[PDB]
């Protein structure tokens, strides 16, 4: 359940260097833009981009002295198993990509999902997360 | 629950949208940034090129702010309790500072809904009048 | 459920400027006030009201220098579920109108709801103060 | 519940009358700021032109005060606890000091009725002698 | 349910004046003393007593400076809904009428009442006041 | 429960009677100023036309004085807990400072039974015999 | 139930004066041993003896100074409800009387008693604490 | 339970016994306290003549003291717990300060029995050897 | 239910002062130790053993000066209910028997019992302590 | 759940890899630590012959590092609730500083499973192109 | 559970053993110090004829110390919670310092059975061999 | 249930002299590595390892003082009863041997159980530690 709006994007290149910076945590669970960044790093690895940096603890001073053409943002809205034995895992994500010539959104989607109750959180947050991403797999 | 949108402008794709400080009237934290984001990402898919998240508008160059507040936000109480939303928004006239648009939405969504489906599936439809 | 009492009031001009000014909180659901004041404001311009303004954080002093001909104010007794699982929303709200010029209250209202346990507290409250408010829509 | 007036004045609606501070004798916070809300646009509903709220009321011209105390004013326990109300009145020429005119109205409303209701309804037929 | 007990007393004049003084509150209700103040005034005043004043926060200091002929007193004994869901209401009052003259106990009552536990606490109390006070109704 | 009176004078209408500071043995607050009022009103009820709730006797010229204690004044635990009430009192010649009369009772109620009234009944027949 | 244990004891006057003092609280109901004293007290009179009076707040020091021929002490081993609802009352109760002249302990008794669930503790109390004292009947 | 009686001399009721300090070893405050009373008025009924409670012995003339200890005096948990004691006694020979009787004694009771009658009863037995 | 393991000792006399001193506390129940001390004194006077003295609050320098020919210790390894409503008691106990004269155990021994859910702790206890310090008897 | 392997080196036995810093995203203490140890075990089990557990890993003349983050690790909510595991990993080559190999994996386990287990299974199949 | 025991030398009655810190490792207080008294006591039962309970063993002239940990030992949670020792054992020769001798024992009971039964059967078997 | 995954190592001698050092505790089971170090040490000498040695309270540095050939150390991942009444207990640990001469590790193992809930903790642990060590078991 749920879903996943996305606007259109650049076709992106496998040597297009990406900065994955502070995602915002807007949920009662601690580490969730953490674990976002990780996994959208990962993400974006795995979809062909071959040099993929996440930040330390504008934004942009940092990912132009790593040369990055990209900067990957978004915030968590949703991050958690609802209430009670058997609350479903639920996870609300959006996410900005950044071009750092200018600073300008280039490409953005929102994607949330409600999963399973015999599921968890970070397989619904893993799977949403690559089908969120899946514009950003490299080009052939 | 409904929405209503009074007449608003015909916006285009080079129209420079800000938003700006979304207020958060409920118990659940980071309601308003999450009304933020989810704004922002719903007018650039409708469309709007250049979409930035907060006078401050004008040394942007923005032409319209949009802006508003959540009224509810948040699951209803018990197990299966199901999720709530209420929104407002209005869009503003950066150059004589008057709202030329606005609206209202709430939202009641099944037990198995999560809460960020809905608050999402609402400020879209919600906002849908400023695409183009 | 509920009713709503009005009083006549003035027919309004799409022109006539309004100032929403601080609706009191009667209530123990934080910024209730403050939600009904975005209701009510919204409910002014889709009634057909061109300019209408919320006030900051008598109050005269201000909606003068606003040039607002009129204020619109009022207190919510009113505002939550009723409690356990499965409470419904219960709404109360009272609105007065008030000339700028004398400070005299020219309509007045007031409207109680209370809600389908599965409906959310948010709907109700705007439906009722959309029903209340009613009187203040824009003359033909 | 029951309500009982005691004769009174007949109003005229160029009788300005001001309500002023109702006693809260309950633990709902508020609870006679809300009578006092209620009360005021009962009384312009009832056709009393000029109703204000607060020797204050000599400065402002008025020819009565509103005023009272609130008793009850909440749900009962449990849920399904029914809305309670009780309140009593009082209205005062303000020349000589005197009570003209006095009430007392206690009600209580169905599980599935709103506590605003039922002290917005009650309040309403204690104050409908005070009409015209 | 209940009793209420009653000594003879004077019949009142509509013309006597009457202070309701300070009704102690024996009670874990907060205000109780001060509820059963105000709906003691207003039957006093319903019975035909055209003067009724309540002091505010010996105490014939106080109403002799008022003219009052009499002042009635009491305390609260029980007030509260007993404990529990369906708890039913119990009103116990007693009160005394006093000659401002000489200070004398010229008329005394006690009342008690368990309501219908589908009965508020203040439609009981009024009651009960109402009943208890009665003999206090000016004579024709 | 029981009620056990010893012999006393007869008490004649004129016979100033003073009641002084009634023991509280119970948890409940209050609980012996109740039964100083209670017991005032009974004894004026029995005809005792004077009355005075508190060596301070004699300066009120009282003759006698009805003092005692409360040692149970409570609804028994749980919901449907049934009111108890036990009370001791003693009747006492100002003069020479003698018991002359002296009475101990105990009741328990009905579940529906009001606290109050059962206090009441109670305090009303162990007084009886201080009526005339 | 329960049981009442007494030794033999004198034959007391009517006009032999009594003083009750400090009945010892050995349970965790404040004021047990004051109610005990109370209830001792008016016991002792209803069975015939003139001259009762309680102690204020060895203690032979003091009866001597009130003329009392005898003093009526103990102390109270239980006094309370049964843990529950509907736990029945359980009374536990030692009774010494003392010669004032030599200090020496002519009569005692002891008595437990365990209530209906229905009854009070106070009744219980009461009843139990005149069958104990029932020796200290003034003789024909 | 039990009770356990070791031999010990035959008292007479002129015998002096001074009952000093029963040890609790409870959480039930006062437990030996309520022991000491209950001794001595059992060893009272037993017919000596003489009983004291409390090398101070000595300067009180007794010929023997009663001491001992509670090891068990509470309901057992729960509603419908059954009261238990334990307790363990010594009598004394002043002169040469040795135990010349000691016993011991162990009793669980019904549920509706109360705990000061279990006590009462099983102190009775275990110090039944020293009437007379 | 539960075991006793004696090792042999000695034949002890009729005469036989013995020293019970400080039996160990190994529970979370206050004073088990002192109760075990207690009633294992008044088990060692009714096996026969004439004179037995508790020590007050290495512990030889003690038992010599109060002439002592042996010193009965241990520790009390479990005493209490088990957990919930009906919790059967449950002791363990372990004891020593120590010569005065070179401080060597000469006799030990071990007990452990679970009792009847309807029996107090204390006569578990006195029963087991009574059979564990049996061989402790007075030889005839 | 599921396992996501890039593409990556084909590893040596001689290959020198140090595993750094697991990150916890949990609430369950010492998860990355946990992770850690379970990772180097599967490395060496892989026939990684050196794997050491911590810039620093040039002065350890490592090739690679291993690292990652740890963002669920707990046995779900109630009794009978079922363990997850969620582990993102990296391999860095440690000359020029890139990751050449990154893998992400989530897994829900039987009620009756022990969490330990299921983190050491996915741990093993994540890790499990890094043997040779 | 199980008892494993590794080989160890004959003992002798008149070997001198001294028992020496069992530690605790459980939420159990003075579980260790409980060990070490049941230890003591099996060796003596098992015929070593001096045994005492604390480098210190060589000024008690003890050939052998007897030390270990416990593990485990506790009721299972609940009602009917069983109960669960866990325990190792060493068995040091004083003159060289090295372990003769080690064991290990785990054991859970019945529902009805006291810890300390459990316990003290145990570590009768697993000390068994260190009898003759 | 649970698995054991094990490297090769050595055939180690019945005169290696072992160290056991520090096995980290990453439960919140207090004292659960201090457990596992004592339950190894003990399958080591059961094992047939002569010399084994537990150290006090890199580490390496201590182990050639006692000339220790190689060190075992650890760490526990889970050592737990589940949540609950009949929680089965369940266990997870890892191993590492260490060569004293050059710090590598020469044999690994990791493995994990869960028990039958009428298990202990200590139980299963101990079973899990003895099959995870068995190829440390002496060579013949």
């Amino acid at each position: 359940m749920g879903t996943v709006r996305q606007t259109s994007g650049p076709a992106l290149a496998r040597g297009d260097k990406v900065a994955v910076v502070s995602i915002a945590n807007y949920t009662e669970t601690p580490d969730a833009g953490h674990s976002a960044e990780s996994i959208a790093a990962n993400t974006l690895r795995a979809g062909g981009i071959a040099d993929v940096r996440i930040a330390p603890a504008k934004a942009l001073e940092w990912a132009r002295s790593q040369n990055a053409r990209y900067v990957l943002s978004g915030a968590v809205e949703e991050w958690r198993y609802k209430t009670g034995v058997d609350g479903e895992p639920v996870v609300g994500v959006t996410f900005e990509l950044i071009d750092v010539s200018n600073g300008a959104v280039v490409w953005s989607a929102t994607g949330t999902r409600t999963g399973w109750s015999r599921s968890g959180l970070s397989s619904v947050a893993t799977s949403l997360i690559a089908k969120v991403l899946s514009p950003l797999q490299a080009r052939q």
